[PDB]
């Protein structure tokens, strides 16, 4: 006798995107500063999105080049749609966004806690795209904004601060209640926290969010991808 189930994963799918995009190829010179709206592929740089200046060609999603360009294009568009109070931490092969935790916690005067969303593009079955999103909570010494270990918190501020911060961090991850206890919806709440912070970071007030591009809309659905297996006993 076998079990059946549903798996939710931290991949949020792009359900609509422009299947053809404008590109402009220029010869690759090392002298050109890399940045948003341009991607080197071999001996060419391809401009795309807001990087399109006067002229252009087009590629569609059957082209090998399309995935290479679109992955980067998608993060560049996401980086134009960050909602306050989130801020850009890094845009490279990954997009990282941060928000300071402004909910009350003991010792928030000396220890700063910060959400960090880590966003990577996933590309599968030739034409499917999505974002894989991880969440971290950074623990910072408020007075100097540097990362601080629990060991250093104990050394600098005392054991009582180290213990209260650990409970608060665990509660902000949804591993514990505010009272420092385990609880029956913790694992569900942990995933719902990730989805809710991601929606907030992109200004999403419904399950689906549209982002404008010069090639047409990109639509993401801010629900975890779901995979269902039903066993036949
Ligand atoms: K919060
Ligand atoms: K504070
Ligand atoms: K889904």
């Amino acid at each position: 006798v076998r079990s059946s189930g549903i798996l939710y994963i931290n991949i949020y799918p792009i359900v609509n995107y422009p299947e053809t995009i404008k590109v402009s190829a220029i010869p690759y010179y090392e002298e050109f500063l890399p940045g948003k709206w341009k991607k080197r592929i071999g001996d060419l740089i391809y401009l795309y999105g807001y990087g399109i200046e006067n002229e252009f060609d087009e590629i569609d999603n059957s082209n090998a080049l399309f995935g290479k360009i679109f992955r980067k294009y998608l993060l560049d568009i996401l980086s134009e749609n960050i909602a306050t109070p989130w801020q850009l931490k890094e845009l490279g092969s990954t997009l990282r966004l941060v928000k300071e935790i402004t909910e009350n916690y003991e010792f928030s005067n000396i220890i700063k806690l910060q959400y960090e969303l880590i966003i990577n593009v996933h590309h599968w079955q030739n034409t499917n795209f999505g974002i894989i999103v991880d969440l971290k909570i950074n623990i910072l010494d408020r007075e100097n904004n540097q990362r601080i270990s629990y060991t250093k918190i104990k050394d600098k501020y005392g054991e009582s601060v180290k213990k209260k911060i650990w409970v608060s961090v665990q509660a902000f991850h949804r591993h514990l209640t505010p009272e420092g206890k385990k609880y029956a919806t913790a694992m569900r709440d942990k995933f719902n926290l990730l989805t809710g912070l991601l929606k907030e970071a992109f200004g999403s007030s419904e399950d689906e969010k549209t982002f404008s591009t010069p090639d047409g809309e990109i639509k993401i659905v801010f629900k975890p991808l779901e995979i269902v297996e039903v066993s036949n006993n």
